[PDB]
C-alpha cells in the first residue's frame, strides 16, 4: 500500500565528490557536536541514506550492469537498502549484518520506509554469527542460499576494527568473485562499493583487487577521515591517501550548503523528539518548551534541562543556511556547550542534531 518513489522526497539531496583513479585546504571548525545529522530528522534507528544513495553516486553503474539483486553488508537498520528500494523500485535484496547485542542485525528503518520485506529475498535469518561475519569464509559462502545472481554490485557499510579486517573482507570478496560458479560464469566485471577509512598514504589494495574512484561524502562526519570506495577485479593500485580525502573533505564543508528534504516526515519528526525527551511535541515552541520546563518541578532531570537549554537556544537563534560555518556560530554563542557535551552521550547528541536540523529547518 505503499508507493517507494514517493517516499524518496523524505530523503535529502547528496552532495558529494568523486575522486577518478597540490596546496592544501584548512579550515578549523571548532564544533563539538555530530552536524551531519541536521538534514537527517525524518529518519529514527538508520539514516545512512542521507549520507550515500547509489543512484547519485554510481548511477551510470547502475544502468549499464542493471543488477536484478543487490547484496548489502554492514547495515544496521537497513536504511541505504530502504532508499536504493526507492530510487530503483523493481531491485530485489541480500542483507547481511553481524548479529550482535551492540546494533542492529534486522532492517527496521527498510520496514519502517519501504512498507513490507517482500523485496528483502534474503535477510540473513537462521544464519550464525560466523555466517554473518563478513570477515569470515562461511559468510561468502552462504551468500547464495537464496539469491543465484551474481554479485554485480556490493554495498559494505560495516564498520571495521581495524584496517586488516577491512583486508580480511576485500581478500574474501576477490577470493568469493574468482571463485563462485556463478560469478565466474558472469566475469570479471564484479564491484564492491565499500566504506574506508583513509589513515594513511601509498597503501597497496590486496592483488588483483583495482579502485576505480573514491567518493567523499558531505554527510560524513568532518573529523575523521571516511570514504566510499568503488573497487574491482583488476592491476591492483593504492587506497585513498589521508591528504586527498581531507582537502576534498574540507572543499565541500567550506563551500556546501546540507540540503534539507523536500518533504517533512511529521510521524518520524514526532518519533525522534520522544526518543530524545519523553512527551516532547511539534511545533516544538516557546510555549512548548515552557511546558518541558514545568513538568521537570535527579540525573534525569539534569539531562532533561541541558536539552531544554539547548532547544530554547536553537528556538532564540536567527535563521541561517546549514552549513558548518553557521555551526560553529550555534555552538560557540551556547555558554555551557561543555557541559551538554559532559552530560549527554553519543546517541542523545545525533537524536539532538536531529531535532535541531527539524528546528532550523522550520524557522521563517
Ligand atoms: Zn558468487
Amino acid at each position: 500500500v505503499i508507493d517507494p518513489t514517493e517516499q524518496l522526497a523524505y530523503f535529502p539531496k547528496i552532495t558529494f565528490e568523486r575522486l577518478k583513479n597540490k596546496g592544501k585546504l584548512t579550515r578549523n571548525y571548532m564544533i563539538l557536536l555530530p552536524w551531519q545529522h541536521v538534514n537527517r530528522y525524518n529518519f529514527v534507528f538508520s539514516s545512512t541514506g542521507c549520507k550515500v544513495s547509489l543512484k547519485t553516486c554510481i548511477g551510470k553503474l547502475m544502468k549499464d550492469l542493471n543488477p536484478k539483486v543487490l547484496y548489502f553488508i554492514g547495515e544496521g537498520a537497513g536504511n541505504w537498502m530502504a532508499r536504493t528500494a526507492c530510487e530503483y523500485p523493481d531491485i530485489k535484496f541480500v542483507y547481511r549484518s553481524l548479529k550482535d547485542d551492540l546494533d542492529h542485525h534486522y532492517p527496521l528503518e527498510y520496514q519502517r520506509v519501504i512498507g513490507e520485506l517482500s523485496r528483502i529475498i534474503d535477510s540473513g535469518e537462521g544464519l550464525s554469527m560466523e555466517t554473518t561475519d563478513a570477515t569470515q569464509k562461511t559468510h561468502w559462502d552462504l551468500i547464495h542460499r537464496v539469491s543465484k545472481d551474481a554479485l554485480l554490485i556490493t554495498l559494505c557499510d560495516a564498520e571495521f576494527k581495524d584496517r586488516d579486517d577491512f583486508f580480511k573482507m576485500v581478500i574474501l570478496w576477490r577470493k568469493h568473485v574468482l571463485s563462485c560458479r556463478i560469478c565466474t560464469t558472469y566475469g570479471t566485471d564484479l564491484y564492491l562499493f565499500a566504506k574506508y577509512h583513509a589513515k594513511d598514504c601509498n597503501v597497496k589494495l590486496p592483488f588483483f583487487v583495482r579502485s576505480v574512484a573514491t567518493f567523499i561524502m558531505q554527510g560524513s562526519k568532518l573529523s575523521g577521515s571516511e570514504c566510499y570506495i568503488l573497487l574491482t577485479l583488476g592491476h591492483h593500485n593504492n587506497l585513498p591517501c589521508h591528504g586527498e580525502i581531507q582537502n576534498s573533505k574540507m572543499k565541500i564543508a567550506v563551500c556546501n550548503d546540507f540540503y534539507a528534504a523536500k518533504k517533512l516526515d511529521n510521524k518520524s519528526i514526532e518519533a525522534n523528539c520522544k526518543s530524545l525527551l519523553s512527551g516532547l511535541r511539534i511545533p516544538i515552541n516557546k510555549k512548548e518548551l515552557n511546558r518541558q520546563r514545568r513538568l521537570l518541578t535527579k540525573w534525569l532531570t539534569n539531562k532533561a534541562n541541558t536539552i531544554i537549554d539547548w532547544l530554547e537556544h536553537i528556538l532564540n537563534s536567527p535563521k541561517g543556511e546549514l552549513n558548518y560555518d553557521f555551526f560553529e556560530a550555534l555552538e560557540n554563542t551556547y555558554p555551557n556547550m561543555i557541559k551538554l557535551i559532559d552530560n549527554l552521550g553519543n546517541a542523545e547528541i545525533k537524536k539532538l542534531i536531529k531535532v535541531t536540523g527539524y528546528m532550523l529547518v522550520s524557522k521563517k
